[PDB]
């Protein structure tokens, strides 16, 4: 299981636009091994905002098929481009090592 | 729902002692309002590991009444120190403000 991060650095006050453009049923969830898309924000950013876009994957094979799909190329399409208010963009891959779910469903 | 992560930067070799630390059943599980928590290791870090523990939380109450139980001073009596390894340990909160779940693409 792996986990995609998209984390952008936003001119503060701007961080609902970003928020806005995923807050949509869009095409990545109908993805074979797709787990599950979150957007974050983060407390207490002072001079900025901090959006976080995070996909979870059975295994990097499948979001690597998402990225060459078809879907993918109109989602990321009409956008616009880059907005102005990005004042950096970093990306993540991460490998789960563990989970430990609570004992109220175990 | 909220998620809170500390990030520690680990030397480079080590970071399989963290997670393995976190790989078993603990108290944090059962807490009310527990959502869930995860070991994540960054992928392709040159000069260290990276090791992100998460748990995630229906609210922030919740996670307050866990960091003050008996249970989270017990589980950070220690007053000795900290193993070599952790070179860095960062916390952050997150507000959850978008869940878009697997779909059938039908």
């Amino acid at each position: 299981m792996i986990i995609v991060t998209n984390t952008a650095k936003i001119t503060k006050g701007n961080g609902h636009k970003l928020i806005e453009r995923f807050n949509k049923v869009g095409k990545v969830e109908t993805m074979p091994g797709f787990l599950g898309l979150e957007v974050l924000l983060t407390q207490n950013t002072v001079d900025y905002d901090e959006v976080t876009i995070s996909t979870r994957w059975n295994a990097k094979e499948d979001f690597q098929g998402w990225t060459k799909s078809a879907a993918f190329k109109d989602a990321h399409s009409h956008q616009g481009g880059m907005p102005e208010y990005i004042l950096d963009n970093k990306i993540a891959y991460y490998d789960v090592k563990v989970v430990r779910m609570p004992m109220a469903a175990a």
